[PDB]
RNA sequence: UGGAGUGUGACAAUGGUGUU
RNA sequence: AACACCAUUUCAACACUCCAA
C-alpha cells in the first residue's frame, strides 16, 4: 500500500485516429540551476510587492551579484548560473519609492536527473525540479499578466469584447509544466472572464446608467440612480489624474461635487467647512466641469475623503463578481466555450502570440518550447452491444457514443400495477386535464418501453407543504394493499423534494419519483422514456445490459465493482459514498453511505462500508469476489498518497476481518473529470458533430501521460456542447495485473452500464452512482445525524438514487 | 424535480499566523 | 470590525447547448 503500479504494456485495440494535444514539447539542457532561500521583513507582503522588490534588488546589486534570476514571489529563487555566496546568510537593504532582505543558499537542482528520470533510469520524477521549472515560466507572465489563482489574463489586442456596465471580456490561459514519457512537455489551457473596463468613472457612469454622453443629463435624475450606481462601483478600485495615487470606494456621495462638504484642517486653525468643487477649484486650480454629479468616498469613512468623477479612472485588471444579465452571459458563452476547432486555434494563436521562445528569462535557462501542439497517435476502442429483451430481445449498437430503444423492449420490464399521484403544484396552473394527458402518454411511452402501465391511478390528489408528506405516504401505504410507486409532481424548487426524498428512502422504504411542473403541461416521448427508464430501475428492473459473451475475461471469475465519492457541506458533516454491483451483469448496485469529518476526502470508515457491500455480493449472487475493482472519484493527485495509504489497507482490511484467508485482488483507480488536458482530432474529417469533438471512445496512453505509472485518458462520451473532457483514469494498484487494452476496454464498457440514459457516460457508472449517492444523501448531534442517511431497508435492495 | 454534455467560480469557506 | 498574507477545500451553486426536416 505504498507504491503504485507501473505501467504494464501500450493497448493496441481499436482503430488508431491522429490527434493533437494541448501540451508544447520542451527542449531543456543539462545545466544545474541554482536554488536559494529568501528571507524578507514584513512578513505579510502580497506576492506582487515581493517581485517587485526582488526586481529592485537585481539591479541596484548588479555590481556585486548578478553578472537574471526568477522568483517565486514568496520564499523560492532561482538563478540560471551560480553566485558569490555559500551557506550563510545574507543580509542587506533596499528601498522602494525600505525592507530588509536575506539571501540564504538552498539545494542544487539538476537537470541532467530529469533527464535520467524521463529516461529509465531515476523511476522518481524530482518535483523540486517541476517546481523550479514552473517557476521559471511563470516568472515573466506573474508581472507582465494578470495573475489569476493559477492563470494568467490579458486584455484585447484589437477589438475589445464589451459586455455592457463597466465590464469587458478579458482572455487568459492555464500554464503548468508537465513530466512526459521521453520529454518534458508545457500544459497549456486557455479561458476567458469578465473584467472591469478600464475608462474614466464619468464614462463608467454613462455605461451603468444608459447615457449616449454624459451631457445627456445636466442634473441628478434620482436616489435610485445613486444605489445603482452604487450598487456597481461599492468596493471598486480607481486611480487619480491630478497629480497615480490608487484609491479604493467605500460608497457614493448623495450630495453633488457643489454641496459635498468636508472639514478641510488648513493646517493651522483647524477644520473649515469646505465643499469638493471649491477645494479643486482653490488647492488643484481645476473647476469642475460636470458638478452636478456625485462623488466617490474614498478610504475611512472617519476620514472623509471624496472624490469628483472627472479625476477618476477605474484602474484595470479588477475582475467582476457582481451577478450577469441575459445579453452578459450571453456574449461571454457566445465568445467561450466554443467548438473544439475553435478552442484549438485559439490555443495555437496563444502559443503564437505568447512568445515563451523570446522572452528573457526562458531564454536565460536556455529552455526552448515548441510551437506547434504535440501530435499523439490515439485509438477509439469498440463500443459494448447493449442486450435489450422483452419480446423480440432486440439488441442497441452504440453508435457514435448514443443508442435507442427503437422497437425494443427493457431486459427485464416490471408491469406496473398499482401507482398512485400526489401533485404538490397549484391546481390553478396544473389541471387535471394535464394529469390524466400526462397519464395517457406517460402509460403508452411505459407499454411501449416494455414497462407497461396495467391501468389508472389508484391515487390522485393536489396538495402543498412538506409537512404534508410524511402523513399522506404513511396512509397511502397503510391503504392500497402493493403499491409499487408515488409519483410527485412539483412546481420547481421547493423544500418538500428533500422531505419527499427522506420518507421515502430511508423512513417507509417506498419507490418514488419526482416529476417537474412543465413536463407534467406538455410532454415528449423523449422525457417520458428517460423516466420509464429511471422507474423501471428504482422497482428493482433491469433496463439493460452489456451482452454476456461481449465482456472482458475478468467476468470470467466472481468481480465485485466499486465506485467510491465524497461531498462536502457549504461547518456540517462530510459524507462519504460507496456503491457497488450486485449481479454480473453489472447492472444492479447496492448503495452504503457515511458520514465522517468537515472536507475530508479521504473515506475513513470505508472498510465497514466495503464489507456491506461484500456481504450483500455474497448474499445477491452466492459468489465470492474473487477480485475488486474500486473506482475513486474526486481526489487529485496531491492527495493520492495519502488516499491510497488509508483506503487501499481499508478495502484489504475489510478482507480480512469478513472470512479466513480470503484476499482477492485489489484494483485501486482513480477517475479524474477536472482537468487541463484537451484532445483534438488532427483530421477535419475525424470531427465528431457541431462541437467537432473527438469521437467517444477515443483512448490515449502516449506521450502525454505519466512516463513510469499506469495511466490512461479516455474520451468515452461524445460531446454535446464544446470541447469534451476526457476522463483521466490513475491506477494507483492493482493486484490483478490488467493489461492496459484490457482495462480501458472494461472501464469504457462499464460507462454503458449506466441506466439512466441510453448513451455512453463520460465515467464509469460506479462512480457516477457514488457520486449520486452522495448527492442524494446530501438531502436527508453527529451520530444523530449518521442514522439519518441510512436508508431504508427494502430501499438497500434497490437504485433509489437513480 | 426526464437526461446528458460543458462554461463560469479562486476579493470563495475555514483554520492558522500577523497588523493602526 | 475591517484589512493583509501562509497552507488547504473542485466540493457545491448558477447558467447554457443538445434529446423540427
Amino acid at each position: 500500500a505504498f507504491k503504485p503500479p507501473p505501467r504494464p504494456d501500450f493497448g493496441t485495440s481499436g482503430r488508431t485516429i491522429k490527434l493533437q494535444a494541448n501540451f508544447f514539447e520542451m527542449d531543456i539542457p543539462k545545466i544545474d540551476i541554482y536554488h536559494y532561500e529568501l528571507d524578507i521583513k514584513p512578513e505579510k507582503c502580497p506576492r506582487r510587492v515581493n517581485r517587485e522588490i526582488v526586481e529592485h534588488m537585481v539591479q541596484h546589486f548588479k555590481t556585486q551579484i548578478f553578472g537574471k534570476p526568477v522568483f517565486d514571489g514568496r520564499k523560492n529563487l532561482y538563478t540560471a548560473m551560480p553566485l558569490p555566496i555559500g551557506r550563510d546568510k545574507v543580509e542587506l537593504e533596499v528601498t522602494l519609492p525600505i525592507f530588509k532582505v536575506s539571501i540564504k543558499w538552498v539545494s542544487c537542482v539538476s537537470l541532467q536527473a530529469l533527464h535520467d528520470a524521463l529516461s529509465g533510469r531515476l523511476p522518481s520524477v524530482p518535483f523540486e525540479t517541476i517546481q523550479a521549472l514552473d517557476v521559471v515560466m511563470r516568472h515573466l507572465p506573474s508581472m507582465r499578466y494578470t495573475p489569476v489563482g493559477r492563470s494568467f489574463f490579458t486584455a484585447s489586442e484589437g477589438c475589445s469584447n464589451p459586455l455592457g456596465g463597466g465590464r469587458e471580456v478579458w482572455f487568459g490561459f492555464h500554464q503548468s509544466v508537465r513530466p512526459s514519457l521521453w520529454k518534458m512537455m508545457l500544459n497549456i489551457d486557455v479561458s476567458a472572464t469578465a473584467f472591469y473596463k478600464a475608462q474614466p468613472v464619468i464614462e463608467f457612469v454613462c455605461e451603468v446608467l444608459d447615457f449616449k454622453s454624459i451631457e445627456e443629463q445636466q442634473k441628478p435624475l434620482t436616489d435610485s440612480q445613486r444605489v445603482k450606481f452604487t450598487k456597481e462601483i461599492k468596493g471598486l478600485k480607481v486611480e487619480i489624474t491630478h497629480c497615480k495615487r490608487k484609491y479604493r470606494v467605500c460608497n457614493v456621495t448623495r450630495r453633488p461635487a457643489s454641496h459635498q462638504t468636508f472639514p478641510l484642517q488648513q493646517e493651522s486653525g483647524q477644520t473649515v467647512e469646505c465643499t469638493v468643487a471649491q477645494y479643486f477649484k482653490d488647492r488643484h486650480k481645476l473647476v469642475l466641469r460636470y458638478p452636478h454629479l456625485p462623488c466617490l468616498q474614498v478610504g475611512q469613512e472617519q476620514k472623509h475623503t471624496y472624490l469628483p468623477l472627472e479625476v477618476c479612472n477605474i484602474v484595470a485588471g479588477q475582475r467582476c463578481i457582481k451577478k450577469l444579465t441575459d445579453n452578459q452571459t450571453s456574449t461571454m458563452i457566445r465568445a467561450t466555450a466554443r467548438s473544439a476547432p475553435d478552442r484549438q486555434e485559439e490555443i495555437s494563436k496563444l502559443m503564437r502570440s505568447a512568445d515563451f521562445n523570446t522572452d528573457p528569462y526562458v531564454r536565460e535557462f536556455g529552455i526552448m518550447v515548441k510551437d506547434e501542439m504535440t501530435d499523439v497517435t490515439g485509438r477509439v476502442l469498440q463500443p459494448p452491444s447493449i442486450l435489450y429483451g422483452g419480446r423480440n430481445k432486440a439488441i442497441a449498437t452504440p453508435v457514435q457514443g448514443v443508442w435507442d430503444m427503437r422497437n425494443k423492449q427493457f431486459h427485464t420490464g416490471i408491469e406496473i400495477k398499482v401507482w398512485a399521484i400526489a401533485c404538490f403544484a397549484p391546481q390553478r396552473q396544473c389541471t387535471e386535464v394535464h394529469l390524466k394527458s400526462f397519464t395517457e402518454q406517460l402509460r403508452k411511452i411505459s407499454r411501449d418501453a416494455g414497462m407497461p402501465i396495467q391501468g389508472q391511478p389508484c391515487f390522485c390528489k393536489y396538495a402543498q407543504g412538506a409537512d404534508s408528506v410524511e402523513p399522506m405516504f404513511r396512509h397511502l401505504k397503510n391503504t392500497y394493499a402493493g403499491l409499487q410507486l408515488v409519483v410527485v409532481i412539483l412546481p420547481g424548487k421547493t423544500p418538500v423534494y428533500a422531505e419527499v426524498k427522506r420518507v421515502g428512502d430511508t423512513v417507509l422504504g417506498m419507490a418514488t419519483q419526482c416529476v417537474q411542473m412543465k413536463n407534467v403541461q406538455r410532454t415528449t416521448p423523449q422525457t417520458l422514456s428517460n423516466l420509464c427508464l429511471k422507474i423501471n430501475v428504482k422497482l428493482g428492473g433491469v433496463n439493460n445490459i452489456l451482452l454476456p459473451q461481449g465482456r472482458p475475461p475478468v467476468f470470467q471469475q466472481p468481480v465485485i465493482f466499486l465506485g467510491a465519492d465524497v461531498t462536502h457541506p457549504p461547518k456540517k458533516p462530510s459524507i462519504a459514498a460507496v456503491v457497488g454491483s450486485m449481479d454480473a451483469h453489472p447492472n444492479r448496485y447496492c448503495a452504503t453511505v457515511r458520514v465522517q469529518q468537515h472536507r475530508q476526502e479521504i473515506i475513513q470508515d470505508l472498510a465497514a462500508m466495503v464489507r456491506e457491500l461484500l456481504i450483500q455480493f455474497y448474499k445477491s449472487t452466492r459468489f465470492k469476489p474473487t477480485r475488486i475493482i474500486f473506482y475513486r472519484a474526486g481526489v487529485s493527485e496531491g492527495q493520492f498518497q495519502q488516499v491510497l495509504h488509508h483506503e487501499l489497507l481499508a478495502i484489504r482490511e475489510a478482507c480480512i476481518k469478513l472470512e479466513k484467508d480470503y484476499q482477492p485482488g485489489i484494483t485501486f483507480i482513480v477517475v479524474q473529470k477536472r482537468h487541463h488536458t484537451r484532445l483534438f482530432c488532427t483530421d477535419k474529417n475525424e470531427r465528431v458533430g457541431k462541437s467537432g469533438n473527438i469521437p467517444a471512445g477515443t483512448t490515449v496512453d502516449t506521450k502525454i501521460t505519466h512516463p513510469t505509472e499506469f495511466d490512461f485518458y479516455l474520451c468515452s462520451h461524445a460531446g454535446i456542447q464544446g470541447t469534451s473532457r476526457p476522463s483521466h483514469y490513475h491506477v494507483l494498484w492493482d493486484d490483478n495485473r490488467f493489461s492496459s487494452d484490457e482495462l480501458q476496454i472494461l472501464t469504457y464498457q462499464l460507462c454503458h452500464t449506466y441506466v439512466r440514459c441510453t448513451r455512453s457516460v463520460s465515467i464509469p457508472a460506479p462512480a457516477y452512482y457514488a457520486h449520486l449517492v452522495a448527492f442524494r444523501a446530501r438531502y436527508h448531534d453527529h451520530q444523530a445525524l449518521a442514522k439519518a442517511v441510512q436508508v431504508h431497508q427494502d430501499t438497500l435492495r434497490t437504485m433509489y438514487f437513480a
